[PDB]
């Protein structure tokens, strides 16, 4: 039975069935000094305690977070509900798929794979910037999006009737972290008479956005996600809760990016890995949930779990204007005001007792930029100029490009649409409003459009051959910037919108004009793209700017009108108005006031319901698509883009006792940050690679490639983009390559047809790498491709939490050095074979020892963090688990 139903009470004696468990009637007093976020992890195990996956001592555990923080312990959680996004949706529909096949092999009932959770899938990553700048390039994007995606929408409408709980909004709709907060969330469940909070877990990154809203959520790989959905509880170390006070006021000219960008650079430096964020202070209350969402958003940038911001009455005002049901929001109050999750942030004696406490005055915040090449280099927009032009004769790196002094006015003129332009270092050549980061906020949206229309009044104009875009993350943006009168403005500038999806943000920025392309390669220019993203690493953007900045709305509209970033906007005007001569950006940029004003009167209920009213069946491409109506996948051989995958080929009822890695060789030398987009990357598929010689062969042509996000669905392709970045730093070539040394014969080769050749041999694989392996992007073909390529282990200096999962997931062990240890103080060549002796008995994070052919020894401490951990590698993986447990 559930020990604690004498919980279970009514919310309302007027609405008798509706009840809800009663966490004050604990009487612990311990319960009320818990951070906000332990608390909704507290009631998921209460509500969920069976005995069997979620026991009382669980129970125990969680309310004694003060103390069994530090003693490293394991706790169940189960979110109420899975967010999906189509990148990852469609690899996760293909296991899902390939598990019916499995059980079924082993005799058991197809039907048990199914989510027993409900599971939103919204299509966003798959639009791209082809056309720009008229009213008509929304149609053409959206149009060549169907075309060249046809074949994964039919699959994933599929998916959606042969599921259970999934729910699918179609392309054109918008973005998944926007539509999630505005329509998707539920901030508290109603279900078979039980009130409980809203929590989540999404296969995305960002998913953490919707922290700002005071929903408990995280991203986690796709297998972990079908584990969740199947009914298996997360397993996670007690994480230490660092407490974020946020005071005073922010300047009346300060953007809510100008915040999340300043937070990035410090929680940085005080280093947050593996750990919870909560927010609280008198700061806290003066923020919108808008900007909120904007600070919880970032959260994978600088390195924590999540970024909590308890649910307050700013929380139940965001509710109301964005046109959630009066029924509801009488329930939501009051139940979290009744079981303690209702915050006060001008209360002190309501705040949690934290781990550690970490401050920001509000007032020190300036107006910035982060760049050129990483989200937490932020630079002050006063300092741009002095930045820019520093980077330029640094030696190269995150703050340096190297150009020789002499060349530091290099520039090129070329012909676009029959007029003369000059293009130089510092030219902006991407100017993109794009990132449910802040196209979520409508005080930088109508920000943007007010400075647009103070700007036209003022006679400025962007000139015609920068990449200007608009893409919002829903309906409603469109919306109140037509109906505030705002849009012409922006349509002029060249701020059009071009569509609903991530687009720039997630590196979909489409072509630049020809003429700019070739005068940037001509003059070895470092061009630059502005953008109110949250990642502008040096692949990710644009494959032609050498340097992106993350800036806010407004900021990007001043940087195209500027054309430059070369600028010191308070002593260099914009232009010149005929008239009342010189206009610089302080004369166009408008107050928060004016911005505040405008937000009121025009962000309303009604067009919340209108935008989302039909949110579902509104596409008719969409609801045109054909579907089969089984239950099985009919697995097509002529496919490119669906195929049964290799996993779980070869099953067996019973457990494999797992073997030591016996002489490994060592495929790949990586140095310090790899991200996931170098293990595994989500663009362009390169002519001369792997991937581009298995699709000439089955007569595909280049620009029939599509990206590596668009073929996750097919795992030959998938593994031959492994480590297939073309700025992959090998440490055994030194040099950019996406290519290895096969060690036996000395042949350089493209990464994947190294490990074929090692495979074929019958040679076991490793990785070594440097700190914060696998950092970035959620993909588990960062752990699936290396898995497929014969990869068995992973050692690194550090590892990041989503891809570490992944890894332990797919049944590649992550070794980790013991601290102060590294490749060069153990004078790791990469040359030598690696024996990995794993004893016969497991325990959590325990030491092992390796062996090395020259004869040499250490030890690496085997991160698998949880005792249910050490099963899934037991079973070879988590869906392998999975599929046994529902077999049986
Ligand atoms: S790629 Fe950008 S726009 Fe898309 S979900 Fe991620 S943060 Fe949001
Ligand atoms: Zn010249």
């Amino acid at each position: 039975s559930n020990p604690f139903a004498h919980l279970a009470e009514p919310l309302d004696p007027v609405q008798p069935g509706k009840k809800f468990f009663n966490l004050n009637k604990l009487e612990d007093s311990r319960y009320g000094r818990l951070p906000f976020s332990i608390r909704v992890l507290l009631e998921a195990a209460i509500r969920n305690c069976d005995e069997f996956l979620v026991k009382k001592q669980d129970i125990e555990n969680i309310l004694h977070w003060n103390v069994t923080q530090h003693k490293n312990i394991e706790v169940p959680f189960k979110p109420a509900r899975v967010i999906l996004q189509d990148f990852t949706g469609v690899p996760a529909v293909v296991d899902f798929a390939a598990m019916r096949d499995a059980v079924k092999k082993l005799g058991g009932d197809p039907e048990k794979i199914n989510p027993v959770c409900p599971a939103d899938l919204v299509i966003d990553h798959s639009i791209q910037v082809d056309f720009n700048r008229r009213a008509d390039s929304l149609q053409k994007n959206q149009d060549l999006e169907f075309e060249r995606n046809r074949e994964r929408f039919e699959f994933l409408k599929w998916g959606s009737q042969a599921f259970h709980n999934m729910r699918i909004i179609p392309p054109g709709s918008g973005i998944i972290h926007q539509v999630n907060l505005e329509y998707l969330a539920r901030v508290v469940f109603d279900q078979d008479g039980y009130y409980y909070p809203d929590s989540l877990v999404g296969t995305d990154s960002h998913t953490t956005m919707i922290d700002g809203l005071g929903i408990l959520g995280w991203g986690v790989g796709g297998i972990e996600a079908e584990a969740v959905m199947l009914g298996q509880p997360i397993s996670m170390v007690l994480p230490q809760v660092i407490g974020y006070r946020l005071m005073g006021k922010p300047h009346p000219l300060v953007t809510s990016t100008d915040i999340v960008l300043t937070i990035t650079k410090h929680l940085r430096q005080v280093g947050v890995v593996g750990k919870f964020v909560e927010f609280f202070g008198p700061g806290v209350a003066q923020l919108s949930i808008a900007d909120r969402a904007t600070i919880a958003n970032m959260c994978p940038e600088y390195g924590a779990t999540a970024a909590f911001f308890p649910v307050d009455e700013v929380s139940i005002t965001y509710l109301v204007q964005t046109g959630r049901d009066e029924e509801k929001l009488k329930y939501i109050k009051k139940y979290l005001q009744a079981v303690g999750m209702f915050r006060d942030f001008n209360d002190p004696s309501q705040d949690p007792d934290f781990t550690q406490v970490v401050e920001l005055d509000l007032k020190t915040v300036v107006p910035c930029c982060s760049g050129p090449k990483r989200p937490q280099d932020k630079v002050a927009v006063s300092d741009m100029k002095k930045d820019f032009e520093s980077c330029l004769g640094a030696k190269q790196g995150f703050k340096g490009f190297q150009v020789a002094p002499e060349h530091h006015n290099d520039h090129k003129t070329f012909i676009y649409d029959n007029t003369e332009f000059t293009l130089a270092h510092g030219s902006v050549v991407i100017a993109a409003i794009t990132s449910c980061t802040n196209t979520s906020n409508p005080s930088v949206m109508l920000g943007a459009g007010l400075l647009a229309k103070k700007a036209v009044d003022a006679g400025l104009n962007v000139m015609p051959y920068i990449k200007t875009s608009l893409s919002p993350g829903s309906g409603v943006v469109t919306y109140y910037l037509q109906e505030s009168g705002v849009m012409p403005y922006l349509s002029q500038l060249g701020f059009d919108v071009v569509g609903y999806g991530c687009m720039t943000c997630i590196g979909n920025s489409g072509p630049l004009p020809e003429p700019v392309v070739e005068a940037i390669t001509q003059g070895d220019l470092v061009a630059v793209g502005v953008l109110s993203g949250n990642r502008n690493f040096e692949g990710r953007v644009h494959p032609n700017t050498r340097a992106n900045y993350l800036a806010s709305p407004p900021l990007v509209i001043a940087y195209a009108i500027a054309g430059t970033i070369r600028i010191d906007f308070e002593k260099e005007p914009l232009g010149v108005n005929a008239k009342g001569q010189q206009v610089f950006l302080k004369d166009i940029w408008p107050t928060r006031d004016e911005i505040q004003a405008v937000e009121r009167q025009y962000v309303i209920p009604g067009m919340f319901k209108e935008v989302y009213q039909k949110i579902e069946t509104v596409n008719e491409s969409w609801n045109a698509l054909a579907t089969p109506s089984d239950k099985l996948f009919f697995w097509n051989s002529k496919s490119t883009y669906i195929k049964s995958p290799p996993f779980f080929e070869n099953l067996t009822l019973d457990l494999q006792p797992p073997k030591s890695i016996v002489d490994a060789y060592v495929l790949l030398n990586l140095g310090d940050s790899v991200t996931t987009d170098h293990i595994s990357p989500a663009g362009n598929i390169a002519r001369n690679s792997p991937a581009a010689r298995y699709l000439t062969n089955r007569g595909l042509t280049p620009r029939e490639f599509n990206s590596y996000g668009s073929r996750r669905g097919n795992d030959a392709v998938m593994a031959r983009g492994t480590f297939a970045n073309i700025r992959l730093l090998n440490r055994f070539l030194n040099k950019q390559a996406p290519q290895t040394i096969h060690l036996p014969s000395g042949e350089i080769l493209d990464v994947f047809d190294a490990a074929e050749r090692y495979q074929q041999a019958g040679l076991p694989l490793i990785v070594l790498a440097g700190k914060e392996y696998g950092a970035g992007s959620s993909r588990d073909w960062a752990a699936k491709g290396p898995f497929l390529l014969g990869i068995k282990a992973v050692l690194a200096e550090s590892y990041e939490r989503i891809h570490r999962s992944n890894l332990v997931g797919m049944g590649v062990i992550p070794l980790e050095y013991l601290p102060g240890e590294n490749a060069d103080a153990l004078g790791l060549t990469g040359q030598e074979r690696y024996t990995i002796i794993i004893p016969e008995n497991l325990k959590p994070q325990m030491k092992v020892q390796v062996k090395l052919d020259t004869g040499k020894t250490f030890q690496a401490v085997m991160r698998f963090d949880t005792d249910v951990e050490l099963t899934y590698f037991l079973n070879g993986g988590i869906l392998n688990y999975m599929i046994r447990k529902m077999a049986k």
